[PDB]
């Protein structure tokens, strides 16, 4: 099922991918902080799941939230990095999934980050055409859930 | 306390890190592998622990442990990204804590790990100097643990 979802990484999906995250990438604690404080403000239900943060309206001053959100970004960065070599993104896909599965996370609930990877590209003006090919990147995790 | 032992990673200790990990950084999916499978070796008794990779003697041809490998690379590759301010490293290394203290892993049972990372360092020609560096940084995750 996995694999299959990582049929639909063409080159061109591989290329935006790479030429987005060498500048998301690049500041790991600001966007990776960015992407969860959007989450939290467009999908308030999401809370639920991070009762461990604690106050997660302080956002970046918020010790566990920051390593978190810093911590997030090493999962994205290590797909990012496996992307030439199926056998090995599926490997990792499945391993990431593991604790996510235990959450409860349904593939549904997982899709909801789809919001604000695109909002945070926009601030760094990555288009639709980038949304559209983290959005598949996405759906390989959904894929494992 | 985890911000007294991230007090000991003194100048010379961060830069030996950084040039070491900059060659055992370059082949993650294999030192990943050498890493764990060195550790099995010499603590037969840690496979308990992970139950769920199945036949681990099957090394790189184990699916789920390559996975595993390969993502255990990115959290050390997280904690090098950090050296430069202690509030980050310290925030990373209590949320990489949290998995490992809900599996019953004991910052006893943790230090294992130094002699595979030992062994690793010294297959690429890196000695005693760089293996205590290492056991430095272990020592940060030990005491949150
Ligand atoms: C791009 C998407 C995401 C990435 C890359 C990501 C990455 C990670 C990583 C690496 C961890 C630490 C390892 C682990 O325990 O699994 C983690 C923890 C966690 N993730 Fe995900 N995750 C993503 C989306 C989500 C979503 C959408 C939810 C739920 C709505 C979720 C809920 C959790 C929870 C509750 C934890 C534990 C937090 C804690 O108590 O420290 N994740 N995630
Ligand atoms: C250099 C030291 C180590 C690093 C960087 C490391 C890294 C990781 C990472 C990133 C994960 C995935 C996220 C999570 O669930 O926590 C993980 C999982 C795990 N770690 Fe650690 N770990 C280390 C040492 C150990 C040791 C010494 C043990 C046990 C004696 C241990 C036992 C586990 C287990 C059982 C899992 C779950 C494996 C699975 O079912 O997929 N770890 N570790």
């Amino acid at each position: 099922s996995v694999y299959d979802a990582a049929a639909q990484l063409t080159a061109d999906v591989k290329k935006d991918l790479r030429d987005s995250w060498k500048v998301i990438g690049s500041d790991k604690k600001g966007n990776g902080v960015a992407l969860m404080t959007t989450l939290f403000a467009d999908n308030q239900e999401t809370i639920g799941y991070f009762k461990r943060l604690g106050d997660v309206s302080q956002g970046m001053a918020n010790d566990k939230l920051r390593g978190h959100s810093i911590t997030l970004m090493y999962a994205l960065q290590n797909f990012i990095d496996q992307l030439d070599n199926p056998d090995d993104l599926v490997c990792v896909v499945e391993k990431f999934a593991v604790a996510h599965i235990t959450r409860k996370i349904s593939a549904a609930e997982f899709g909801k980050i789809n919001g604000p990877i695109k909002k945070v590209l926009a601030s760094k003006n990555f288009g639709d055409k980038y949304a559209n090919a983290w959005a598949k990147l996405v759906a390989v995790v959904q894929a494992a859930l």
